[PDB]
């Protein structure tokens, strides 16, 4: 196996008088002739290696087939039509359909046509109060930038020229006058809120917040309440914590009032009832609570509990004049229904143990819809009649997978410090705990993100191939509130890696699998997780699959959206203690010459806005130069989409099973 030669530069960075060599610094430029040539060469070696795997084709074909099935989302009324997303199984992007009373359904907006190879994608859609105008954002290529298009809903033709330079933005209508959105320029790290009035040019949009020094923030958002009474402005500099402001829209030129003026807690708007604001917050409540306060004196000291904090994490949706409190019980959902006065109407019986979506609707919606799923249960839709609480099946899944053919169980293990951590293990019924089943252990562990049960075609296909899929709810995530999150941020980040290592040990000890049959996987912060564990414990697994990971913890913040993750990671510039902690686990800086790493398949796109390819490029290069054992250190750089995903999903599984010693499908 001959790796492409990777040139070593002379770059040397210094942190607190300490020197650190970075020979692959030139790879940080993913658009230079050199880097693009290296990328091309690498993909060559990789595809050549995968060519050796006989069953790859069968896996791809199995993946393709099982994916082709009709999908249809929940309907939602706007104006005089009911809209709904559909996919006949062969379409890259879901199509928005529309239908009027008794009349036949028609296509309303098909994103696939907006681009030859379906590159451009539909992100968010927002209808005016009357449903006569639709604003929707499109993401060209694969960047965080957007364009907001404006369509006349009746004729389905463009209303005005699209708004440009929109990013990390919402789209919230003030009646039928216009909408609020966010952008970094006028109308480069000072995000601002602007108001676009229909019938005017974007160059004249009025600045609402973010321009004066006191309002400078990296991220700002704006939302107008359903009844058009209040404008809520959130402002933040990092991924956790935000300030919040309110403006009464029934008054003429009302001033901004401060709901929360510090970044010591997250607080967001749920709805309003008259002049009373309903807010979800973790302020003085690690598991979050729902509070109310009068909009005319909305400070934290006046907030009053509507739904008090409990031992489980709270999330709140509103619809049909009710509030729906979703609680997380060991990563699985439970739902309760309350009225705006805080009185509990009932516990809503869910179809089982998993994840629920929905329960979101307008004040007047006669019925609410919700989806249910888990690792063995493909997405199912239900109709919930609010008043009686009657539930009825709305759309069974057309996916080619029978739930009862699988097992999905929850187990708890203990991490290094004794902490109890949940783990959900899924597989085809009939499996024996003899420790030989090929297994993929997945995790994330960060940014208060909770890994709740989710159905995946690619995963269900791994289960059919005889493999085991295990998802650990590591600290760093939000499964057990802020405490769970914080025990995995900054100088505690090692707790996340220890929890992951312990899950690996549990799976072997319980007979699910063994070291040569274990693969660990993760994406982004999960890519960091894999990179950190494979460098600290190369002896723990057979295959490592770090996707789009943050792997250079010393320079991650000098890049892209990296400037916004300091809350969770801290930066090498904060202090020497933080620099030392980061250098202590930074994957890129912990690869050592002479170590035998497991077979690795680093995945990433050639260009990416959120997590720059440089992380993966440099990590892969470093592994190829340092690895001593006979295991291949490869990198697959992606260069239509679902056809490219299936391709990549097949490449990963083929590589994994092949590296575990298989030369014929496990089953």
């Amino acid at each position: 196996l001959h790796y492409p030669v990777t040139r070593q530069g002379e770059q040397v960075d210094h942190y607190f008088g300490q020197a650190v060599a970075d020979p692959y610094r030139w790879l940080e430029d993913d658009r230079s002739p050199e880097t693009e040539a290296w990328v091309k060469a690498q993909n060559a070696v990789t595809q050549d290696y995968l060519a050796q795997i006989p069953y790859r084709a069968a896996i791809k074909e199995k993946l393709a087939a099982s994916w082709n099935y009709a999908k249809e989302g929940a309907p939602f009324r706007e104006g005089r039509y009911h809209y709904f997303f559909k996919n006949d199984g062969l379409q890259n992007q879901n199509v928005l359909w529309r239908q009027q009373e008794g009349k036949p359904a028609e296509v309303f907006l098909d994103p696939n046509t907006l681009s030859p190879d379906g590159t451009t994608a539909l992100d968010q859609l927002s209808f005016s109060r009357d449903g006569r105008i639709l604003a929707y954002s499109l993401s060209l290529a694969g960047s965080d930038w957007r364009e907001i298009h404006l369509m006349d809903v009746e004729s389905k033709q463009p209303l005005e020229t699209p708004l440009k330079d929109v990013k990390f933005s919402g789209i919230s209508w003030l009646g039928n006058e216009g909408f609020f959105y966010s952008s970094y320029d006028k109308p480069t790290d000072q995000h601002k809120v602007y108001f676009h009035r229909l019938g005017t040019a974007q160059e004249d949009d009025r600045l609402v917040f973010g321009a004066i020094p006191a309002q400078h923030h990296r991220y700002v958002g704006a939302t107008v309440t359903e009844d058009d009474r209040f404008l809520l402005i959130s402002a933040a500099n990092s991924t956790s914590g935000n300030r919040l402001y309110v403006k009464d829209l029934s008054q003429e030129n009302a001033p901004l009032l401060t709901v929360q003026g510090d970044l010591d807690a997250d607080v967001s708007l749920v709805d309003n009832k008259g002049s009373t604001l309903y807010l979800l917050t973790n302020r003085d409540a690690p598991n979050r609570r729902l509070v109310t306060v009068d909009a005319a004196n909305p400070g934290p000291a006046h907030w009053r509990d509507l739904i008090p904090e409990r031992q489980q994490v709270l999330t709140v949706h509103s619809g049909s004049g009710y509030l729906f409190a979703e609680y997380m019980v060991d990563a699985t959902a439970r739902v309760e229904q309350f009225d705006y006065e805080g009185k509990r109407v009932r516990e809503v019986a869910l179809p089982g143990l998993g994840s629920v979506s929905g329960f979101n609707g307008k004040h007047d919606d006669p019925a609410l819809y919700f989806g249910f799923e888990n690792y063995a249960q493909p997405p199912t839709l239900y109709r919930f009649e609010p008043k009686s609480g009657a539930i009825s099946l709305y759309r069974a899944s057309a996916a080619p997978f029978k739930p009862e053919d699988y097992v999905s169980e929850q187990r708890f293990y203990q991490s290094k410090d004794g902490t109890r951590v949940p783990l959900i293990i899924s597989y085809r019924k009939g499996l024996k705990l003899d420790g030989s089943n090929p297994t993929i252990l997945y995790g994330y562990g960060g940014f208060d993100v909770s890994l709740t049960p989710s159905f995946s075609v690619s995963v269900a296909n791994w289960l059919d191939l005889g493999g085991v899929y295990a998802v650990a709810n590591l600290r760093g995530g939000g499964e057990y509130g802020q405490a769970w999150h914080l025990a995995g941020t900054q100088q505690n980040k090692q707790n996340v890696f220890d929890d992951f290592i312990a899950a690996a040990e549990y799976l072997k000890a319980e007979g699910y699998t063994r070291t040569d049959r274990l693969a660990i996987r993760g994406g982004s912060n999960g890519g960091l997780l894999v990179g950190a564990v494979m460098t600290q414990r190369p002896d723990l697994m057979r295959v490592a699959l770090p996707a789009v990971g943050v792997l250079d913890m010393l320079r991650y913040h000098t890049f892209t959206a990296g400037t916004g993750w300091a809350y969770d990671y801290g930066t090498s510039a904060d202090s020497e203690a933080m620099f030392d902690y980061l250098k202590g686990y930074s994957p890129l800086h912990n690869v050592r010459p002479g170590v035998s790493y497991p077979s690795t398949m680093v995945t990433t796109a050639d260009h990416n806005d959120r997590v720059v390819p440089a992380h993966s490029f440099k990590f892969a290069a470093t592994l190829q130069a340092d690895n001593a054992g006979p295991h291949p250190q490869l990198i697959r750089i992606e260069t239509t989409p679902v056809a490219k995903l299936i391709e990549q999903s097949a490449d990963i599984y083929a590589f994994t099973l092949y590296e575990m010693g298989y030369r014929e499908l496990p089953r």
